[PDB]
């Protein structure tokens, strides 16, 4: 999803996990 913000990643790692695609 929107793994592309700096802060997204780490407000919410589950939602990403570790893709941009999330």
């Amino acid at each position: 999803g929107h793994c592309s913000d700096p802060r997204f990643n780490y407000d919410h790692p589950e939602i990403c996990g570790g893709a941009a695609g999330g």
